[PDB]
């Protein structure tokens, strides 16, 4: 169980760090952390969790 893995992405705009972490658990139930990062031009909510 490491939160060092990306599980996927969550569509969160505007992307708040805490909201991202929250929406990530909605999409990916085994997600623990979510963080907003800019990729390209838009901000993506990256869902961290343990991939199993």
């Amino acid at each position: 169980a490491h939160c060092d893995h990306f599980l996927g992405e969550a569509p969160v705009y505007p992307c708040k760090e805490k909201a991202c972490k929250s929406v990530c658990k909605e999409h990916y139930h085994h997600a623990c952390k979510g963080e907003c990062e800019y990729h390209g031009r838009e901000v993506h909510c990256h869902c961290y969790g343990d991939y199993h």
